[PDB]
């Protein structure tokens, strides 16, 4: 049986199998139990099989296994070749069945763990096969293969159970994962998303360059890095991001919408419309795509189409709450107290908002209504942006000894303001809370374990505002002061501060607000200390009297335009300077001035200006006009106020809703009530006289920066005064 | 207009100048141009910058002020002005400086390049002056700016390792190395991290990358040369930590390293040299001290006090620099569970097994609760065994691999050990550092070493009066307890088999052999065998030891015995086999056992009685030496015990003239040793309970 053993032997390292296994098999019938004869056989036998099966014979390859598992069960190899054979054939259960016999026989033959975690992965078993790989590694530590599948198991796993809702087991599997293979992209791309959902925007940055690095068509990881990019106002490297995004995947909807955004905020109109409607195409029912071009429509004074843009997001998803937020807003450019159908919208937004969310029922506030009052003033609003011109002069005036202020500041992106707040406010003793990407009802937690007494909402309808805190109603009472100029429909908001002439006491507009009228202005503005000095007269130097207007487009509508077209032609050789943000697009500039044209103006007289972001120039183009027209019915707030601070008078018009009167009430206080115009009639008359004028126009330019510095505007001590005692009455009313 | 067109040009034309190289033209046409217009910040700069090439900061510093002063856009002003700061090392105002930079020019890539060198720099400071999660920090920040300067991936890596999260060191040294191929120092840490995790294979592939990218690096080398240790090839180690310290003579590691290779390859001498030198560049080396103990452990026969001198040295030094309790809430009382804590690192299949399991067998548990403390670094299925045994009659068994010296000794306390036995001493792994600490009343070595602790903190050493006759004249530390019987109790494994036929029955020819490591056979050892070897016609000397792996450790054995008279074909050396079964089975190659001196067999000795091969022992004056005469007095074979170099002589060359006799005392051997105190596992366990019970009664007394 030797002798023949070694023939076989010679004759199989030849390759020459069959002599050899007929050797094999008169050696076992020489002596059947020389099991070393029968295990060289079933060698031969499972070979002859492997060669069957590349041969495509593929049962006889299953018939040469069960032989050489005839003569040598103990040979785990031809149980594996049977697993293969099973898993081809989708016999899944043999499959695995052959994988453990081998491995019960040999339990060190690492290939087959991994082919049987393989198997179960495809299954959807990650648990399982995760086990069966890391008992191959504990077998072998470098086997490629079985780490490469590792990493996917554990990247698959990990989302599983993020999508759970344990991110941090996520991560960790993640992390494993990487550990397994540390250029796996979806592992670093996964990481980065996780990581940006827990408010850690570095790593999540460097996670999805990494994961485009690794691999350049992650369009995926391309889109969230620009957006990232975006939401700290490096606007150029979201642009290059979309851009690559779109590179690999033209019509990935979410890099064309996002692209879109930010070409609407840059004023870049022409190319916002261009990639929305880009989006609309790739993705219908893509809801957001509409709310973005409701935004755009809204900022390029096409009031009407947002509104029917945003109706169509709210038809596609019905709880969006960014499309019935920005439809809200937008109606109030155009509706002027006539019909009481926007506060109906608004309360009827309300009460499906109040089903959205259970608001608390209790307040641990000591009811004693003469101690000290805690008021948190909640806003994204607290860096260079126009609410930021009034919210500085209670800040700055309380008596903290008496009024503890709390600020939440919801910015997305502070500057060197921000920092002047917060420094104000902890040099006197209050609380400074960043709570930007905060989920809302965790507001809400934190305003209630904070022990907060008055909560001011400064947003309203707005960007960024945080109107699912005030749902909570976390605070004993709630009050929204400057941020809108309507009522936001709320129930749970008590209380909206104004005063006699924005809401007279006769007003009409239905809110549901009680609202507290101060004796004063209801704003304090505090002047930019880069104001600069007032200039000359243009009318002294021109020998013409330019009007102009530094508000929005939104706001101009063709009523607006109207008027200001009967204003330049009753006042022979008079001009008119219109500066927004959105003129830059040339299509809207040329449609601007064709809608003036169509009025009988010449488009010379109009000078339209685009915006220069730069706040010292900014201030010093009033240096450029004489009269400032507001319009209607949107009433400028911060624009007048610039407006007189520079000594450039405004006139005004009065109307029926608190969005009109602002400029009423601003004018009235500061002492120019005569330029309150009453109607269109006497609005042109008023503008006509002072045109007529010239030299007494320079004594009141010249001495309209005092005036205002000594009127109620500037007064921030009696301001604060008045705001204290209407905060004390509150407080009053809450205790009884 | 005019004037500022008139500066435009006139700073052109000193730029022009400039690059002739007409600085001085170019500098007066810079401030004619300041002259002409204070605010034209483009001479500011091209004055800064030629300051700047004149190496005179402090002006370049003052007109890139000015230049910031008159407009606060100007970029490339704020970035000069950090990287001046930078170079004269302050990082603050650099930091600040970019900072204006990139507020000012957010996407200004050499600002970002530059703004990430800093952090890490920073980063790199705070992290040694302690606060390490700072650094981190800062290295993150960096990574912000710059997501693939690979220098803040490597020092994350750094910082990782040190707060032990290893996974993530792995990965940032990974990434660290994609970045920058050249970072020889992430290779090799990326190694090291690997050869902690058992990962050999991994870890020689990182270094020997390393060593590619930079040859002569002298950690890199020192690593290898352990790996290479671990592995076995002893001549690769030698070779590569023979370069680590010609690379760097202050690396005291190295000398360490040297040591220990030379001590496994049997060369104690230059071992001893080695670590005198290691110990020469540090004197508190915990490791040098104790392997040139274990070392001299070797050769050192009792003629002299030195080694113990060198160990009470020793353990003074180390307990001086070494905190300890004062008191314990133990009830005194000598009639209650008393609390044995054993604690040990080698409970796997190791020599030391093959003892303390019978003590873990039978042990009354009604009376001594017994703790284990298993350091084990790799378990395998005989820990488990254990483990069982223990915990199935109400033992307590608690892991304590990588846990913290100090640590493990306040768990010891909280665990109300009465007895705390260390059975390691000045072996690998040890914890004679918690031994120090004396965190239970009562201290005691008794089979991990076979001399003085030197500890004065330890109360109490195990032996017999055998090993440790009355009279010996080794001064030692520890008060010797001498139990009635052989202070071992040896159970043979399940895997002993059978004893076969005697080999110089069918062979022809008697075989001595010695399983012993190389390190104890000293040549004093060889003179002696090969003397036996000449006075024994026709005999064979087998001999397995580890380093026989290596051919160069082989071909200098046998010339050595060439040299003394033996010829090297007499000479059977075999290497390590794989399994136990068949090491055990190659008994049958002897026909007589070896005993080394000065430092006998222990495990070996006693395997060589169970298999029926008579063993030739000497005595001595040390314990080492007498524990072949413990162990074959109380096996009966006392006879066997040579009192000098010519009667061990004389009984080897009697044991093997009678090859009928050598034949009956083997087939009968087994059954002698089972029925005797060795393997009376219940005397056993009598004695050494009533040596503790003694024990007690003295502390409490």
């Amino acid at each position: 049986a030797c002798a023949l053993t070694h023939c076989g032997i010679l004759h199989k390292e030849e390759g020459r199998l069959v002599e050899a296994a007929e050797s094999y098999q008169k050696a076992l019938m020489a002596d059947a139990s020389y099991k070393p004869a029968a295990e060289c056989l079933a060698i031969v036998l499972t070979d002859l099989g492997t060669s069957l099966k590349l041969a495509g014979n593929t049962q006889e390859g299953i018939q040469k296994y069960y032989e050489a598992l005839k003569i040598d069960p103990h040979y785990a190899p031809a149980y594996y070749n049977l697993g293969v054979v099973y898993s081809e054939m989708m016999q899944y259960d043999n499959a695995l069945s052959c994988y453990e016999k081998a491995a019960l026989e040999r339990p060190m033959y690492a290939e087959a763990y991994c082919n049987m975690g393989v198997i179960y992965k495809n299954r959807g078993d990650l648990e399982m096969a995760i086990t069966c790989y890391e008992r191959c590694l504990a077998v072998s530590p470098n086997f490629e293969i079985a780490k490469n599948n590792m990493a996917i198991a554990l990247t698959d796993l990990g989302t599983k159970v993020k999508l759970e809702g344990d991110v941090t087991q996520g991560v960790a599997y993640y992390k494993k994962a990487l550990y397994y293979n540390w250029h796996y992209a979806d592992a670093m791309y996964n990481l980065g998303v996780a990581y940006g959902e827990m408010l850690k925007f570095d790593m999540a940055i460097v996670f999805y360059e990494l994961a485009f690095h690794f691999n350049p068509h992650c369009a995926e990881a391309c889109n969230n890095l620009g957006v990232l990019y975006k939401d700290r106002d490096n606007l150029d490297k979201a642009v290059e991001c979309y851009q690559m995004a779109l590179s690999i995947k033209p019509n990935f909807a979410q890099s064309l919408n996002n692209l879109g955004v930010v070409y609407t905020v840059q004023g870049k109109m022409d190319a916002a419309a261009s990639m929305i409607e880009k989006a609309i195409l790739a993705n219908p029912t893509y809801a957001e795509a509409f709310n973005n071009l409701g935004v755009l429509y809204r900022d390029a004074g096409n009031i009407t189409m947002a509104i029917d843009a945003y109706e169509e997001c709210l038809k596609i998803d019905p709880d969006s709450r960014n499309a019935g937020q920005n439809r809200l807003l937008a109606m109030n450019y155009i509706n002027e107290g006539l019909d009481d159908k926007l506060f109906e919208a608004h309360r009827d937004w309300g009460w499906r908002f109040t089903r959205l969310h259970p608001q608390y029922t209790s307040w641990d506030n000591l009811k004693d209504p003469e101690r000290p009052i805690t008021i948190g003033y909640i806003s994204p609003d607290f860096f260079t942006h126009s609410v930021s011109y009034f919210i500085e002069a209670p800040l700055t005036h309380h008596d903290y000894t008496k009024y503890k202020v709390v600020v939440y500041s919801a910015v997305v992106k502070a500057d060197a303001k921000t920092y002047r707040f917060r420094d104000k406010v902890l040099k006197k003793g209050g609380v400074w809370k960043d709570i930007y990407g905060i989920d809302e009802k965790k507001i809400a937690s934190m305003v209630r374990e904070d022990k907060i007494d008055i909560l001011v909402e400064l947003t309203g309808h707005t960007a960024n505002n945080k109107l699912g805190t005030m749902a909570c109603r976390p605070a004993p009472v709630q009050v929204t002061w400057i941020g809108y100029p309507n009522t936001t429909g709320l129930p749970t908001v008590d209380y909206r501060i104004t005063d006699s002439l924005a809401d007279p006491p006769d007003t009409k507009q239905k809110q549901v607000e009680e609202l507290v009228r101060l004796p004063d202005c209801f704003l304090c503005y505090t002047p930019s200390p880069e104001a600069g000095p007032v200039c000359p007269t243009p009318a002294l130097s021109n020998g013409f009297v330019t009007f102009g207007s530094f508000n929005n487009l939104a706001k101009i509508t063709p009523k607006v335009l109207q008027v200001w077209a009967r204003i330049l032609c009753a006042v022979p050789n008079s001009r008119l300077v219109v500066k927004c943000k959105p003129f830059c697009c040339d299509s809207i500039r040329q449609r601007f001035l064709t809608t003036l044209e169509q009025l009988g103006l010449e488009s010379k007289r109009v000078d339209l200006l685009p915006l220069i972001l730069f706040n010292h120039d900014h201030m010093q183009a009033y240096s450029l006009m004489d009269i400032s027209l507001d319009t209607f019915p949107y009433a400028g707030t911060t624009t007048t106020c610039e407006s007189l601070y520079m000594g450039v008078p405004c006139v005004t018009m009065a109307g029926s809703v608190h969005a009109h009167n602002v400029g009423v009430s601003l004018l009235t206080k500061v002492g120019l009530g005569h330029l309150v115009a009453k109607n269109e009639d006497e609005y042109v008359q008023l503008s006509v006289d002072l045109a007529s004028d010239v030299t007494a126009l320079s004594k009141l330019r010249m001495s309209l920066r005092d005036l205002m510095a000594g009127s109620p505007v500037c007064n921030g001590p009696s301001f604060a005064v008045g705001l204290e005692s209407a905060y004390r009455n509150m407080w009053k009313k809450y205790c009884k």
